[PDB]
């Protein structure tokens, strides 16, 4: 049959450069005949052949008369779509996969998993689908709010893995990992190490024994919880991110944070989800990053990248790659992607560009792409080009 | 070629949870850009690769300017349509197969059968489609709206099975069953029992030699007649249902029709289709059920499972496995049907919800999807989100 | 690769049955969402897996502002399209195949073949196209409007032949027929008999010897052009059909024209494209023809049959097979066209069925589809459901 | 795998013939309820199977409320899109490729490689995907808006070759070529000869050993910069048609640019891109090429063929083949493609027909397709049918 997918190393390239810009609102106005779905949280995940872009949406379409409520995180409607990527997704266009309000979706080479968490607050439930059929769940393991990523699981050699928690987002979340086969669960891995909270990982491979995160820590530090995981052993131990580039929203200047790596900082409460994606080389390893230009608000969206190194015991600044999105624009969550050329993997960053006018109007979102291709530095930002009056 | 479709053993499971909400009106104010078609009688079935959701539409959509006459069962203009089970069944996005106000549907493990009923109420005609070929009829044998199943027909071994029957709706009706193979009706099977009125029947496999079914009543009782139907004699028995958990609506209160198994009881007249589906182990077989939560009003749905027994005898209560519709929103027709996973078939329920504000305004319905996935117990329900003045 | 297509015994049946109604204009009205293509001459012609239902667009949709022009026959902008049977034929859900005031195509087992017409009318020009590439082209002969069926082509073996003429509608048309072979025209067929007017042929195989034909004379007889086309020699030869039941609209009434069967007889100006299929048996040849219900306007559609004997020389009256559309309702084009079944082939007859409101607002139509289906009498009408109001 | 594409010798014919046009604001209306995207700079290139309708989005729709900046060239929002040739190219049709301003594409008998510019003019990036991943860049070599061809670029044996030029469009731009294999760039290629200004050249195949392009030289002539590419040296070498028939628009009379056929001539400031094609017979070479009616404006637009020569050297006038498009409509940029039949290739010219109402309204094009057909000669033109008021 087809083969299980595996990491390969990433095609050749040295920068990020702007892809694609999904903008469905662009279509969305009064006097206009489409009707782009109304959504939050988008992620990309490819297989071998197409990629699909992810949404959650409040299952409401722009023009129309289901707005209110829309800048709500969790109800009865929300749900997980997709359409393939560079389709503008639109209420016929889209898939609607199943109920959620937190998922993620991945393809292992023969098949996809579709992930979506809902239920009530205090006993959801992540519920899995393996093509079409709905194979397995996992319950609320501290009755506050089961969720997960909001971008792609990983497979390797037909095992996915994906981070999820449960427990409070101002207090203690202590973070699973949960390895799914054909869309069962097949092991629970507790981490270890700085494990009291972390958030919507954004996870993807090193190599072919480990899997790497950059989380969300929403209420002790804006340096980013960093994941290493061992595919081969089934364990995994996270520890802060020690580079001064500290990549969550809020945070404080960087390099202010003193004291040793572990050392939370000020302004650690609240955060945003954010890119991450690897360049596997023969040589070395690539770890790019994306990080709002505000560091209190979410607008903006730049670019870093180190190459080696230990995340967790290096200080050092990241490197400045590019302005993605700028100051003017809406930088809200980013997430890493590979895209399969035919020998080779091209890492990319998406970015959710959200359209926010408050509760009082429709709240939904455009997803920017960036990808590795050629040499030299980043050349153009990204715009969406809506105005919310229309 | 592809082989037949047999049943098989269930997918490990034991509650059903919230699946899929298709609500295809969210999409379909005055001042939107879709459109949905207004439908009835919904229900899905399934094939090696993909689910099929069908339903009777009125070949008009919301917004739109046909609304007289959405209300009515049979005409000249409703047809059987279906989407890809996830897909918003939209003008653009349905495939129209036939003309027909009671249809049926199922695959063999190689084609596509479909069933549509039209024809003038006193001489109607059920037509067989397989694939893209209309293939055989069949006619009224009572002269009084020959009808079928309004859920998926079940085919083992390229044999598929269909309820059909004709009579007075407040009088007798005695159902039959089609054998077809290929499209083609090779056999008549005329049930033996308590045979006196028998519609809209939910069948499915028990095992590779039983299609059991649980049916409505609409004259006598609230109890709902059941159908044994052995696949290899292809011969049928019906009685009446004799758990003290009336599955009719409307119904009396549980327990309250005295007297031995088939006693008629109280409440009888009136009636709706039901949803019944098979969790097959190798061991045990669980018999799932679902029923409006109000005794009177198309109002709610709650399901039901017993494992064992003879439904025939038992007047134990079924025991009760979750609120998927709550008493605020629409519980109408339910059906089973099964998602074929990798190595086993994966029960699920289906839930028409209609929009109904009477014969002044367009008359419709949502799908809500519910399926075996997990253990532990059922945990949210199921609202259409549709204000039906926008 | 894939087989070349030939002729089939038909399937088993002995009356046709009301199937399928496509009626894009149920979803025109202003203040619905829909747009249904403004069409004129529809037509069906199936492959070995799929039917294809065909159209010529004026280019334009409903609700939209290019009415005016919509009841004229020829113009540099009416293109032939198409969707696949059953879906409905809006701007999105077509395929324009390319510019032609007049139609045909047809699939021939491994790829169609698509014939448009356009061109002044003093020296116009089929093309012709096999699949993606325009490959040949044929001359006017007669500088008046060349033109062809408006209904399927017929190919066996590789070879599909083609009806087209030239000349005028009042006057002397010679018509000729093409033999096209992937997408090239390797014959020309110069008929024999009565050449002088034969219009719109509505052609099938007779056998895998003989294509028959039923055709319109617009000058001079009510009485329908019928063509016997010995395939092996390429030789055709032309008589009118000698049935009492004259098929033509207008006509005069049955079996009212004196004299022997090349007698022309009254009303004989002005004419209609008139549906014909074959039941090819074993033992012996059913020929299904339709006729609307006026005998001078294009109002309702009836069904008749007769089994073998010669069309040319039996004055004897066709057996009335049913009212597919009452008097009630619009019956303009009709045409027959054969679905694919596993072993055998389906005959069915298209109904175009026009909304006509004169030249002050849009001018389109539905297709109404009846095939051989089990045995009986046919049971329901077709009706379009459209209010051109809205 | 498939193999490598290769030219072919063209399919028999000796005149084009109106094809297919492609007219998306005919259904753009305001009282409509369709949306076609706003685009310019359309181009048709075809792979073994099926052809692909390219454009410039300028990620708008009609009726929309974007239309402010659709008149310019450049900007953050415009995207290379695509649909099946024969498809409208509306919002939910297309596909978005990648973010560019500038674009061509091509199919090497195995996959499509896509190519989109994009980047601040002084420093813009040529772009290059191959299928769904994104491989390879080219940077600016002159800092003054990086460009391409906007058609299709010309792959033989896996290798594909594109012209791109950097410069002043009102002095120096000295294109270079890209050979591209598998969306990677294996050699630049530096032409000889008379190299001062070549812009949007387009792009065929005279042989398995030469590429050929017609281009715009947007400074100093009206005649067009030929190219001659030896394929087997990678070697390029451009010098000015001699042709009397001047093909640029603004153009001076034919005839009156007089000395040696390097002379520039009058009214060489301005251009306008151009149709070219070939028609490979075995001994013969057949050059057709289109130019606007109007010698000052983008009105009209009529075909020219010459057989053999060398269009370096002749100054015989180019044979007049027919009026495509006449005076009293838009006739813009026009590019050549060639759709791929069974056994040869089929030569065809497309046109963009832009809708031009000024800054004040919105801004897009039709498309027109006319082929080579047969023989005889070129019988009908084409007319968009848009009002822009409505
Ligand atoms: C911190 C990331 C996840 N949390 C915290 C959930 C929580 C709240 C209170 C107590 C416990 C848990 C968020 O809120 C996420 O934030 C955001 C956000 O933009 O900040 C978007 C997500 N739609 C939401 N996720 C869920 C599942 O609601
Ligand atoms: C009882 C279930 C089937 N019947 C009885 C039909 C009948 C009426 C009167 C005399 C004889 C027969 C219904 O009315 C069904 O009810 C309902 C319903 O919501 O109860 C929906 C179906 N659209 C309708 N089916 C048909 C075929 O009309
Ligand atoms: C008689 C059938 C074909 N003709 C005659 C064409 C003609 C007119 C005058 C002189 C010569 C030829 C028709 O008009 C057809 O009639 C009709 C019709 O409904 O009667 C519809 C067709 N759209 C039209 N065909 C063309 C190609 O215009
Ligand atoms: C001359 C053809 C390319 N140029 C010159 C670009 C340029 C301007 C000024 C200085 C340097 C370069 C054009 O303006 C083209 O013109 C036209 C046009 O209709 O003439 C359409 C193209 N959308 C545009 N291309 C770009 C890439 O902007
Ligand atoms: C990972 O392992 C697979 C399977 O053995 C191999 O094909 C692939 O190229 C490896 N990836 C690396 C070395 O990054
Ligand atoms: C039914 O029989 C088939 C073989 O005909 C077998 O493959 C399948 O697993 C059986 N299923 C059950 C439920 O017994
Ligand atoms: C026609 O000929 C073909 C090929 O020989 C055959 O397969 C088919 O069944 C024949 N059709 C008839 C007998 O009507
Ligand atoms: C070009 O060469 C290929 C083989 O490489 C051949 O198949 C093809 O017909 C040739 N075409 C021309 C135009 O010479
Ligand atoms: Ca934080
Ligand atoms: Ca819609
Ligand atoms: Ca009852
Ligand atoms: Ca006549
Ligand atoms: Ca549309
Ligand atoms: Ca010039």
């Amino acid at each position: 049959e087809p083969e299980w997918t595996y990491p390969r190393l990433s095609c050749q390239g040295s920068t990020f450069q702007k892809a694609l810009l999904i903008s469905p609102h662009r279509f969305g106005e009064a006097r206009g005949n489409s009707a782009p779905l109304i959504i939050r949280e988008p992620f990309i995940a490819c297989g071998p052949k197409e990629c699909k872009h992810f949404a959650l949406t409040h299952y409401a379409a722009q023009p129309g008369g289901y707005y209110n409520g829309t800048r709500e995180d969790r109800n009865k409607l929300r749900h997980l779509i997709s359409v393939k990527l560079g389709k503008i997704p639109t209420v016929e266009n889209s898939i609607f996969h199943m109920a959620a309000w937190s998922g993620s979706a991945c393809h292992d080479g023969r098949e996809w998993t579709y992930i979506g968490v809902d239920g009530p607050d205090s006993n959801a439930l992540i519920k899995i689908k393996y093509g079409e059929a709905y194979t397995d769940t996992y319950h609320s393991y501290a009755n506050n709010i089961l969720r997960t990523q909001e971008s792609a699981c990983n497979c390797i050699g037909g095992d996915c893995y994906l981070m999820i928690t449960d427990g409070s987002a101002s207090g203690i979340s202590k973070c699973r990992f949960l390895k799914i086969r054909e869309g069962r669960i097949i092991k629970e891995i507790f981490p270890t190490g700085r494990v009291e909270h972390t958030e919507e990982c954004t996870c993807g491979f090193a190599s072919n024994k480990t899997i790497e995160c950059a989380c969300r820590d929403n209420s002790y530090t804006a340096k980013r919880p960093f994941v290493k995981l061992n595919v081969e052993t089934d364990t995994a131990e996270i520890r802060l991110m020690c580079t001064e580039t500290y990549l969550d929203t809020p945070r404080p200047d960087d390099g202010s944070i003193t004291g040793p790596c572990e050392s939370n900082g000020d302004k650690g409460r609240g955060g945003i989800k954010g890119g991450f994606v690897h360049q596997r080389m023969a040589s070395k390893i690539g770890r790019w990053y994306s990080r709002t230009m505000s560091k209190t608000e979410r607008m903006g969206m730049e670019l870093y990248v180190r190459y080696d190194g230990d995340p967790w015991t290096d200080s050092d600044a990241l490197a400045h790659s590019g302005v993605m999105v700028s100051m003017k624009e809406p930088g809200w969550y980013s997430f890493g992607f590979e895209i399969k050329d035919k020998k080779c993997d091209v890492p990319c960053i998406g970015i959710e560009m959200v359209h926010d006018g408050g509760k009082k109007t429709w709240h939904s979102a455009a997803t920017a792409i960036y990808c590795l291709m050629g040499s030299g530095q980043l050349l153009w930002d990204t715009v969406t080009g809506v105005d919310m009056a229309l």
